[PDB]
Order: C-alpha cells, then sequence, then structure tokens
C-alpha cells in the first residue's frame, strides 16, 4: 500500500445548531471525471432534499501527469517543464493546468452532506459551470422555486491562452427538473439574447427568475467591466428562456462594483451598488417582474459587503455590512436599519465592528456568518446574531478553517470547500 501526495476535495462543516466545526475526511479529487484531472467544487446548492455542485475540472496535477507514464495527457505539449504562475493559479513543472476537456459540463448530485456516492452527469451543450474571480470559484447552478435546478456557464474558459483548452461553446444553461438524475432536453444559448456578452456570476431571484451579473465587453480574469445585472426568465417564451437587462441602476462606467450577494424577499432582489469616486453605496430593489432597479437605502461608506435579515424573538431587522477603507486600514460595520428602500444608515450609530470577511454568508434570519480567505494560508470564520435585547451580538464560538474557495448551506450546515494536497494510499 503506497502513500503518495494527490489532489483531494477537503469538506468542512460549521453547524449552526449544535455550534461545532466539522471537517470531513478529504475526498479523492484524482480522476474525479474519469479522465484524470482533478476537481475544484462551484457551489453548494440545496435543493429536492439534495445537494448539487459543479466539479470544475483543474487540469492534471503533477501525480495525474505522471500516472501510468502520461496516460491521462492528451496535449503533452501543455505539460508545464518548470514552476511558474502567480497567484492562486501558480504551477509547478509536471503540472497540466487548467482542464483539456474544456466543452463539456459535469454536476455531481449528493443524497446529503456526508458527501458519499455522487450521481455525476455531463453535458456537452455548455462548458463547466462557474464563476471566476482571483481564487475563487462562484456558484452558478440554482434551483428554481419548484425545484428545477438550472446549471449556467459563462463560458470562463473562452479565455484561455491555449486553443484546445478554450471552450467553442457560447454561455448558455440547461435543466435538471426536480427529482431528475439526468440533464434534460432544455437549453439557452445566452450570448444571443444578451448582445454576445457574458457574464461573471448568477443567483436566483424568485419563481424561475434569475440574476445575472452581465459584461459591457469581453469576459475577462479581472472581472473588468462586470457592470450590468440582467433578469433571466427560465421557462420564458414557450421554455427557450428570456434575458432582459435591468433598467434603472447606474451607468455602468460609473459603477465600481456591486455587493456581491442579493438579499431576496417578497419577490425582489435587493443588491448594493458602489460608485465610482461626492457619490456613496446605495441598495437597489430590482423587481424581475419588470426588470426595473429603484434606488434605496444609502450607506454612507466605502462599500457593501452583505445584505440580510437578522431575528430573535420579537425584534428583527435588517443588517447591511459596510466596509470603511482608509489609506492604511480596511473596516468593518454591521449596520442595523428598518428599511431597504429608503434614509441612510452611517457607521458611528446601531453599528458593530467586525473584521473585513471574504464571503457572508446569511443562515436563513438566524445567524450571519463571516468567511475570511487568506491565500494558501487557512481560512478565519466568526458569525452574529441578533440578542434578546434586538441588538447585534458576535456568537461565542469562532473557528480558523481549511483554506476555502467555494461555500454554501445545506440542512443546519454551511459548509465550504477547495482543492487541495494531500496524502492518498493508491
Ligand atoms: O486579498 C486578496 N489577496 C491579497 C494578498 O495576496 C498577495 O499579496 C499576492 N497573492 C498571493 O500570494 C496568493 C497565493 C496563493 C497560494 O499561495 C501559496 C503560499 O502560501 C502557494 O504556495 C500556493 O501555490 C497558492 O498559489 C493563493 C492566492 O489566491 C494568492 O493571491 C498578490 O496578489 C495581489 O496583490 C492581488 N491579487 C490578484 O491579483 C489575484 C489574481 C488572480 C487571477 O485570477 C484570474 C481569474 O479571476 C486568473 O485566473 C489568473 O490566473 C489569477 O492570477 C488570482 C489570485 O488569487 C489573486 O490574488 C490583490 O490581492 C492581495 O493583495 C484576495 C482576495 C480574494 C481572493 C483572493 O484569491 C485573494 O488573494
Ligand atoms: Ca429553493
Ligand atoms: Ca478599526
Ligand atoms: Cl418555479
Ligand atoms: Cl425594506
Ligand atoms: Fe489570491
Amino acid at each position: 500500500e503506497t502513500q503518495s501526495v494527490q489532489k483531494g476535495i477537503a469538506i468542512t462543516y460549521l453547524h449552526v445548531t449544535d455550534q461545532i466545526m466539522k471537517n470531513r475526511d478529504v475526498i479523492r479529487g484524482e480522476n474525479f471525471l474519469g479522465n484524470g484531472e482533478y476537481v475544484t467544487f462551484a457551489g453548494i446548492l440545496e435543493a429536492n432534499n439534495k445537494i448539487y455542485t459543479a466539479p470544475i475540472p483543474m487540469g492534471l496535477s503533477v501525480y495525474g501527469s505522471a500516472f501510468e507514464d502520461g496516460k491521462w495527457v492528451k496535449y503533452p505539449e501543455l505539460v508545464k517543464t518548470e514552476d511558474g504562475g502567480s497567484n492562486s493559479s501558480s504551477y509547478e513543472k509536471g503540472e497540466l493546468q487548467w482542464t483539456q476537456y474544456p466543452n463539456e459540463a459535469w454536476v455531481a448530485i449528493y443524497n446529503d452532506e456526508n458527501f458519499n456516492n455522487p450521481t455525476l452527469i455531463r453535458t456537452d451543450k455548455i462548458s463547466y459551470a462557474c464563476g471566476r474571480m482571483r481564487s475563487q470559484y462562484y456558484q452558478t447552478i440554482w434551483a428554481a422555486d419548484n425545484g428545477d435546478v438550472y446549471v449556467f456557464s459563462p463560458s470562463y474558459a473562452k479565455i484561455m491562452d491555449a486553443d484546445v483548452q478554450k471552450t467553442n461553446l457560447p454561455a448558455g444553461v440547461v435543466r435538471i427538473k426536480a427529482g431528475a438524475t439526468d440533464f434534460d432536453s432544455y437549453y439557452c444559448n445566452l450570448e444571443e439574447l444578451s448582445g454576445g456578452k457574458s457574464f461573471l456570476r448568477c443567483w436566483h431571484i424568485t419563481g424561475d427568475y434569475f440574476l445575472l451579473q452581465m459584461y459591457t465587453g469581453e469576459i475577462n480574469s479581472r472581472g473588468t467591466g462586470a457592470t450590468r445585472m440582467a433578469v433571466f426568465k427560465a421557462t420564458g417564451n414557450g421554455d427557450k428562456g428570456e434575458l432582459y437587462y435591468v433598467d434603472g441602476l447606474p451607468e455602468p462606467d460609473r459603477i465600481s462594483s456591486f455587493s456581491g450577494t442579493p438579499f431576496c424577499e417578497n419577490g425582489v432582489a435587493y443588491v448594493g451598488v458602489i460608485p465610482i469616486t461626492t457619490n456613496h453605496p446605495a441598495i437597489y430593489k430590482i423587481d424581475p417582474v419588470t426588470h426595473t432597479a429603484t434606488k434605496g437605502l444609502t450607506v454612507n461608506a466605502t462599500g457593501i459587503t452583505a445584505i440580510g435579515r437578522l431575528a430573535k424573538d420579537s425584534h428583527s431587522t435588517y443588517v447591511v455590512s459596510a466596509t470603511v477603507t482608509s489609506a492604511n486600514s480596511t473596516a468593518n460595520y454591521l449596520l442595523a436599519t428598518s428599511t431597504l428602500e429608503s434614509g441612510s444608515v452611517t457607521p458611528g450609530n446601531n453599528g458593530f465592528e467586525t473584521a473585513t470577511g471574504t464571503a457572508w454568508i446569511f443562515y436563513k434570519d438566524q445567524y450571519l456568518y463571516r468567511l475570511q480567505y487568506n491565500q494558501g494560508n487557512e481560512g478565519v470564520t466568526t458569525a452574529y446574531e441578533l440578542n434578546t435585547n434586538g441588538g447585534i451580538a458576535k456568537r461565542s464560538n469562532e473557528y480558523t478553517i481549511t483554506r476555502f474557495t467555494t461555500y454554501g448551506i445545506f440542512g443546519e450546515n454551511i459548509i465550504s470547500s477547495s482543492a487541495v494536497d494531500a496524502t492518498f494510499t493508491d
């Protein structure tokens, strides 16, 4: 029995009720899809009492390229001859970086949070189903309210250097009917409807409506120009899909960024809009039925990084995470407000100072979890709630967690994941 370093998939659970952190045994990532490559999970989607994730191919590890004298190497000219690269895309000699099979998408369906015996299904109609920004892999699989799972691809691989690693498929969407175990016949080419544009990430709003953060020009590694929103009605136009750019937002050349995860309530989506350069961020309400946006709460801070609701007994409030960035520091404030649609909030008092967070997740209206990314080192997390006096309070337990590149919720577990180096037997 021979042990060696191989690629695995790490899973971290934050149980919200028991307030306990667990690591799963690392899942073997090598040859996850049957072609030798290893994978990164993108998204943890709860629907139909199951977990859906997109196993995003990463190419071949050093172990994978060497395995049985290059068995898995389709394009040997791409195997790296020396260490190189930058940031989370640094590579080592012997790697084959990024997938050799860009013209397909996989989805893994798991019966529960123990992540055993996945149903793995493939489509050749779209490229892999994630968005990309730096190290992070953005969820682009989402469930309509009836349980149908829509699988979106922005065709990020079209920007790969080598022809054989670029996808030739336009950004598009496919479907897994609720309770089905394979894709059905649905397909929507989004570039045909969008004016040739793809997207950075997307989310579910309500019903069969989804929100897409659209590019003004070509998709790119830095996310430049991801400054418009569109509403996608999946079953629109006789089950062919319909895409409408959102009206009422600032001009794209006036938007610096959007806040990251929308807050959905009563059939609409609230999103923070951070303008370039006196102009303060504000929360806009996006009505998917009319694809219209209206300006609401103003946030007197640098940016907005989370929007949600917290409650305890008879108390409840909206909560807006606001960043305050100075020349020498970056601070974060949780701000309580009774409305997202008028007025303003300012740190300096109902605010509560926290560390900054790479990702913020509301668990229902009960808890707010902060997840911090730390490059190659370990991530960090803390959690917040409303006390019995309706004030914002920090939860007792904090955690050091494995490096993560995606996250989601299933049941009472917040789940985070990444592709790791790990020892495996054989
Ligand atoms: O605040 C943050 N970073 C901070 C701190 O980081 C830094 O000072 C530097 N970084 C790292 O050293 C780094 C190191 C690792 C790991 O290091 C280990 C040692 O322990 C090695 O042994 C391992 O092998 C592993 O590699 C992973 C990372 O992620 C890293 O960043 C320099 O970076 C920058 O100056 C900017 N960064 C960027 O421009 C940037 C750009 C990309 C690009 O993405 C494109 C698609 O979008 C294309 O695909 C390109 O191919 C790819 O290059 C990817 C990134 O990861 C980026 O950071 C701004 O960032 C920051 O200054 C932060 C926030 C959110 C998410 C993140 O990932 C962050 O880093
Ligand atoms: Ca749902
Ligand atoms: Ca401070
Ligand atoms: Cl629906
Ligand atoms: Cl409101
Ligand atoms: Fe990085």
